[PDB]
């Protein structure tokens, strides 16, 4: 019994209603099972956990957790009480049962508590009653689990949640020591890897980590996330980890982008991860075969919402062209992973790289290259131009908007980029010359 | 009587209709009297412009157009055709009559045809028709305008919507003048000012200008306008116009912020102005911002207990924004051309600890200790302000902002960080370390 699926776990604006019941039908077409319910800022999640839905809220939950059960995914209620919580007072704890409890009678059986992203100071009142930080998670994380009957499934999120924020390191750390002796056996530990944003989730890296927590942990996967950086967007495939892991988790929920609809291939390649390898103890998963499937499938989705023919002299339609297989592919590979761009991006970097470095040639069989390679440059760069021009006409707007902003970014960048190819070819700006703002002066003057 | 206003005229996400109503209601809080409609995205509006609205996009329209009565705003649908049209076809003309004959069975008056950011290129049947690009619009805007029976509004965007793209310069463009000399007089003309995002719009570039379409124009205001550039957001005050520009304009409608909660200042400020000379001694920006920003934090603490001992951890939650909080935010988030005062501090205390820093390793080491000490302490008010700004009740605002907010905070704490480590940073990092996605390395090697 393997949970995989998403986790809603991000900083930022949440998801809304209506995406997150669109989120359970896409999790049942692709055969995952699982969402985990924990946006950092939806206010009653982390900020004032301690307050109680109102009758509104308490109806809109109820709705979507209905709408879970209805496609066929376990819905997981997170609550991240770490910031302000007096572990030691017994009216708080008997505040964060209320709370559960309240989502409970919503029809939900799933819970977690999350002490992600808090910091390991305790107040003096909880130093007198509990030797460490963990012994006071541990311990309320073990009250509530059998307040609510021991559920079949209750997470808990640890503060040393990944590889690098384990002191000294992971197979001796007295916080993890502490969670993997005294977390009730029931309970689920989720692991993001050896990083927040890990690269890779090498085996052996699980198995450290599962001697210490004494069980298999799910993973919280924050491959695609992009909330640490406003520029970025991931659409490259779930990569770097082995359907080897399968067998040695419990689970893998991935946090992926803020923006909703640019998530298609982040989970629709995870669910051809897991499916690869489903039941396992010759390579199951290609992470390139898997991006052309989820894009495949993608492309159909953005003719859909969510005459004139001109003559042979007359102004032809701007509109005519729809977006095609290789606009999406070049998309990816401009916004592909967080520490990997696409061979297509890579490309166009690596031949602009060159052309800046050899301009000097103009001004030999050495200019005709570097006019052949600059002319080659330029075509890939009215590609990027082409490939917004017909995502801006396409018929789902809903898609349109959540990704406008980065194709915007990138065409507008390519621009520039190709404008200065062809000046390096020739021998009181507007304010989008001098790009970043304020943040982006400080940016500059920080070693890279 | 002046068209004071805003105008939704931007790339991306347009406005939805609860913000748009909202918007009417603050246009007559603040005794602004001018809505113009023309989001370049909204689908019907530009690329697919030749379609009528559907019984569901009428009835919201209606709606709509009802609610600017309702609250005393003048509504304008503008409409752009450009990028596509067959200025010679007259089932062309018919379809862009018949559109603008549905919204006004909507209820609208006033209308406005807009030709900006298309090429000067025609199509063939064109050319043999009109002798230039401004007769062919001339000759349909004369012709919509007195089909709809000469309406007392009426706009129109030219081409060369400013100083920088009148060809050759502003007095002797062909464009411009057939534009003055042939577009009938009852027609307003739309204008920037020198430049697309204007620092300022002195008198005489409007005298120059005015002379040759033969009206004073309206304004067109680009200079809170954010979209040229993913991590811009402007909320310093209203600037670089004179109150002595109104008595030589038909108008002035402002052209803001994408996100529709960052305009409170844009708006507020730009009615501070107006009104300062209805009918630069009148008008300070500085006063003005003050003015804006101390009537915006009431909004804060709106959305749209437990105490805890002197032993037990103090709530996260408990202190509400500041308006030095928002002073300092609007300093970071000023105006496209410049940084607000404590902005332009920190950058300019932070260059001058990054170029004295060798020191470390006489009376110049308790300087720059001093001065670091005191710049950590400011790097802290960012911190401060996020973390406050993150527990307000006004989710709705918040949410506008967080992306931008969370940048400067985060970008502040690697500049803090970096301080501090040269009072006394690689590896194998987290992805946000190196920021900015492949639009960042490509931006990076243009000449800044
Ligand atoms: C399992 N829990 C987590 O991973 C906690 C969080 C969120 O879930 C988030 O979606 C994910 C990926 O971003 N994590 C980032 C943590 C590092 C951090 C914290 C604050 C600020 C930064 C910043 F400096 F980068 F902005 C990073
Ligand atoms: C009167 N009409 C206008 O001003 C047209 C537009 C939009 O209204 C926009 O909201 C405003 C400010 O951005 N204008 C920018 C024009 C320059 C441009 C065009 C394309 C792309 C770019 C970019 F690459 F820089 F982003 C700029």
């Amino acid at each position: 019994r393997f949970l995989c699926g998403v986790v809603e776990g991000f900083y930022g604006r949440p998801w809304v209603m209506e995406q997150r019941k669109e989120l359970f039908r896409r999790l049942q077409k692709w055969e995952l099972n699982t969402y985990l319910y924990a946006p950092k800022d939806d206010y009653k999640h982390r900020m004032f956990w301690r307050e109680m839905y109102s009758v509104e809220e308490a109806e809109q939950l109820m709705t979507l957790i209905s709408a879970a059960r209805e496609y066929e995914i376990e819905f997981i209620y997170a609550i991240s009480p770490g910031l302000d919580i007096t572990f030691s007072n017994p009216k708080e704890v008997s505040t964060l049962k209320r709370k559960l409890d309240q989502v409970s009678q919503f029809g939900c059986r799933s819970f977690a508590l999350l002490f992600d992203d808090i910091d390991h100071n305790m107040c003096a009142a909880d130093k007198e009653v509990f030797s460490s930080f963990a012994h006071a998670q541990v311990s309320i994380t073990n009250e509530i689990y059998q307040y609510l009957g021991e559920p079949e499934t209750f997470l808990f999120c640890p503060t040393e949640y990944c590889g690098t924020f384990c002191y000294p390191n992971v197979s001796q750390s007295p916080y993890l020591r502490t969670v993997g002796e005294k977390l009730l056996p029931g309970i689920e530990v989720l692991w993001t890897g050896p990083k927040v944003v890990s690269k890779e989730i090498p085996v052996e890296s699980i198995e450290e980590v599962s001697k210490i927590i004494k069980r298999a942990p799910v993973i919280w996967d924050n491959i695609h996330a992009n909330d640490y950086d406003q520029k970025r967007l991931f659409l490259g495939p779930y990569k770097g980890r082995s359907t080897e892991l399968i067998p040695r988790l419990k689970g893998v929920l991935t946090n992926p982008n803020c923006e909703f609809e640019a998530n298609y291939v982040a989970i629709h390649t995870l669910a051809t991860w897991y499916k690869s390898n489903m039941n396992g103890v010759d390579v199951l998963y290609s992470p390139q075969m898997a991006l052309k499937l989820a894009l495949t499938e993608w492309l159909q989705e953005f003719g859909v919402p969510h005459q004139f023919v001109p003559g042979p002299n007359e102004k032809p339609l701007y509109t005519a062209e729809p977006v095609t297989l290789e606009d999406l592919q070049l998309l990816a590979d401009l916004f592909y992973l967080p520490y990997e761009h696409g061979p297509k991006g890579a490309q166009m970097l690596r031949e602009f790289q060159w052309l800046r470095a050899n301009s000097s040639v103009v001004s030999s069989e050495k200019i005709e290259e570097w006019r052949s390679r600059a002319a080659k440059f330029e075509e890939m760069c009215g590609l990027v131009m082409g490939m917004f021009t017909r995502l801006s006409n396409c018929a789902n707007r809903t898609i349109l908007y959540d990704m406008y902003s980065y194709v915007w970014d990138i065409k507008s960048i390519m621009s520039m980029v190709k404008s200065f190819v062809q000046w390096l070819g020739c021998r009181d700006q507007e304010p989008w010359a001098f790009r970043g703002g304020l943040a982006g002066e400080f940016q500059r003057l920080l070693p890279i």
